[PDB]
C-alpha cells in the first residue's frame, strides 16, 4: 500500500462505519506541519457527535490494523495513529480532556488480548488538540477543526507537558531514545511556542547543551532514524536529569 491509499482507506473506513456520527476527519502532526518524509506517521484526529458502541471500536481496530505499519516490520507502510473525540465532551474545556477511542500500534499486543479502548482522560491529548487546532488538514467534514473545539489555554498545555515529563523521567528504561527526544521536543514548545519533530528538536536542543549531554542526545537522533545504539552503558540518567531540570525552569 502507498501513502495515498493508506490515507484514503482510513477516510472510507471512518465514513462507512461511523456513518452520520462522523463530524470531521483531520490529519495533523509532523506530516502536516513539516512535510511528508518517508519516515513520517499518519496522525488522524476524528470528531464525532455521540459515543461509539464497543462494536464500532472493534470494527475500527479490525479495519485499521491491516493498513497500518506494524512495529519492526521492514515494510514501507507508515504508522497510523488515530484519536476520536466527542465534540460535546470538550465543552466546557477541562484539562485533562476526554478521549473516546485511540488506534495506536503500541496497543496492538493488547488489541490481540481483546483490549477495547474505553472513554478515558488523556493529559497528552491537550497537546494534540493544541497542535491540531493550530495546523491541520481537513479531509472530511463541513467544519474547520477550530470551529469544533473551544479555546484551549496554553497554561493547560504547560500543565500537560510537565505532568508527562514527571512520569517520563521514571520510565525511560528501555525506551531511552523516545524519552530523551520527547523532553527535547518538550523544552522547545514550552519556550518558543511551536511543536516540531523529535529528530529536529534533538539536534536543536543538543546544540544548547553541555557536551556530555549533547553527545548522548545526538546518539538518540541516530537510533530514531534506525541505528541500533544499545544504551546499556550510556549514562542516560544524567541527560534525563539535565533535560528535566532545564525543562523545570520553563
Amino acid at each position: 500500500l502507498n501513502t495515498y491509499e493508506q490515507i484514503n482507506k482510513v477516510k472510507k473506513i471512518l465514513r462507512k462505519h461511523l456513518k452520520n456520527n462522523l463530524i470531521g476527519t483531520y490529519m495533523f502532526g509532523s506530516g502536516v506541519e513539516s512535510g511528508l518524509k518517508p519516515n513520517s506517521d499518519l496522525d488522524f484526529l476524528v470528531v464525532v457527535s455521540e459515543p461509539l458502541t464497543d462494536q464500532s471500536k472493534e470494527i475500527l481496530i479490525q479495519k485499521i490494523r491491516p493498513i497500518s505499519k506494524k512495529i519492526g516490520d521492514k515494510s514501507n507502510l507508515r504508522y497510523i495513529e488515530l484519536t476520536i473525540i466527542i465534540q460535546q465532551e470538550m465543552v466546557p474545556w477541562n484539562h485533562p480532556p476526554k478521549q473516546e477511542f485511540i488506534y495506536g500500534e503500541w496497543l496492538q499486543e493488547l488489541y490481540e488480548q481483546g483490549y477495547i479502548p474505553q472513554k478515558e482522560l488523556n493529559s497528552d491529548l491537550t497537546i494534540m488538540l493544541y497542535q491540531a487546532k493550530r495546523k491541520n488538514k481537513r479531509i472530511y467534514g463541513n467544519y474547520d477543526l477550530e470551529e469544533l473545539l473551544p479555546d484551549i489555554p496554553f497554561s493547560d498545555v504547560r500543565r500537560a507537558i510537565m505532568d508527562s515529563s514527571e512520569e517520563l523521567i521514571d520510565n525511560y528504561q528501555d525506551d531511552e531514545t523516545n524519552s530523551i527526544l520527547t523532553l527535547c521536543r518538550m523544552i522547545l514548545t514550552m519556550d518558543t511556542g511551536k511543536i516540531i519533530p523529535k529528530d529536529i528538536a534533538g539536534n536543536a536542543v543538543a546544540e544548547s547543551s553541555p557536551l556530555e549531554h549533547r553527545e548522548r542526545i545526538l546518539l538518540a537522533v541516530r537510533s530514531y532514524l534506525g541505528e541500533n545504539i544499545e544504551w546499556t552503558n550510556e549514562n542516560v540518567n544524567l541527560t534525563i536529569n539535565y533535560l528535566n531540570n532545564r525543562l523545570k525552569k520553563l
